[PDB]
């Protein structure tokens, strides 16, 4: 398999996601400015989109969408338990919590990273995601992982996405438990590989 | 089953959902301005994201998020092809579609219906929505259904957000296979009821 990606945009939670199923995978970096691979094709003919993370599977499919991407690993590795079974309810509190981090946390901060959005929304932005990260604060009360005992793809997409609130300078004090939960992240050998992988 | 929900929102998509897969639920209306039920109870009591669709299980679990509400009722019905098995590509090209209308079009719109959004911001919300647009009508040019050719959960969602469009008016010149998509989808009957029901 290949990973499409960018060091530190969304594509690490796929990353993450990756190394936790125990996959053969290589990276493959994309100029998000010019949308162009190394070997000098245009990204436009891998993904339409211009975005990151793409999956290329060895039979040709190109998979897009990260909370996909995932979900699609997480099946083929049943026993590692990163995704819960299907019609048991803790998968759906599972994909309760990518669907919240990838409308509400990971396109929450999008516009601060946009060319097109103007100065004056800026701080309107910043509010709203003050407000978010409260409520995450308080999910993660227990000091365990986003889904409560088991780590899952949730965590590897929280952990992502946070990052982003340090990058940005959001004042994250009275947030103790969110910064529990970045330190047990770090703490993980196949998180901490991505994150070497990726110069972070 | 309860369904918290607004006329015309989001949660249309979990309602034609759980319509076609024949479950028994009851619509609870729901004051977004207010943050109240029928019977006084303060929303935020329910789901303390004040935000609707929500599910409401007999046997009390509340589950959020319309694109896991909606996995958790295909996946109950396997036999109507709502959503394909785990471990087959159709079922992650159906996510797929189900994560790019929640993050780029569902949150693509969201700016045009929020009171803290600048005037200003509005002609470049739109901007990138009539792009969005356009690479939705070449994804239904075959004009089937957006996953080809079985309806599924990604359809709903699709044709509740594309609803949008007509209300905040976008030009949707051009586009015919996003017309024909939205007569197909209006042909259903459980579509049809949803609509009903809801006032629409
Ligand atoms: N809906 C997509 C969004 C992916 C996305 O936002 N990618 C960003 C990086 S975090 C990107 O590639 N931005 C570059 C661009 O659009 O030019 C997903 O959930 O995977
Ligand atoms: N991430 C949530 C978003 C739900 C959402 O945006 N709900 C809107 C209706 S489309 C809502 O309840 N808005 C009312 C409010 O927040 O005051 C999901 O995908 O279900």
């Amino acid at each position: 398999m290949k990973l499409f990606y960018k060091p530190g945009a969304c594509s690490l939670a796929s990353h993450i996601t990756l190394r936790e199923s125990g996959k053969d995978f290589t990276l493959v970096s994309v100029d998000l400015m010019k949308k162009r691979l190394e070997n000098g094709d245009d990204y436009f003919s891998v993904n339409p989109k211009g975005q990151v993370p793409a999956l290329l599977l060895d039979d040709g499919t190109l998979l897009t969408e990260g909370v996909a991407i995932m979900q699609y690993l997480a099946d083929s590795v049943p026993d590692r338990q990163l995704l819960a079974p299907v019609n048991s309810i803790s998968r759906y509190k599972t994909i309760e919590w990518l669907n919240y981090i990838a409308t509400e946390l990971h396109k929450g901060f999008t516009p601060l990273f946009r060319p097109d959005t103007p100065e004056e929304y800026k701080p309107t932005v910043r509010a709203q995601l003050d407000k978010k990260l409260q409520y995450v604060n308080e999910a993660l009360k227990d000091e365990h992982w986003i889904c409560g005992q088991r780590f899952t793809i949730a965590d590897a997409y929280l952990f992502t996405v946070l990052r982003w609130a340090y990058a940005v300078k959001l004042n994250l004090e009275g947030l103790e438990h969110i910064a529990a939960f970045m330190q047990r992240m770090a703490e993980r050998p196949e998180v901490q590989d991505a994150l070497s992988a990726e110069g972070l």
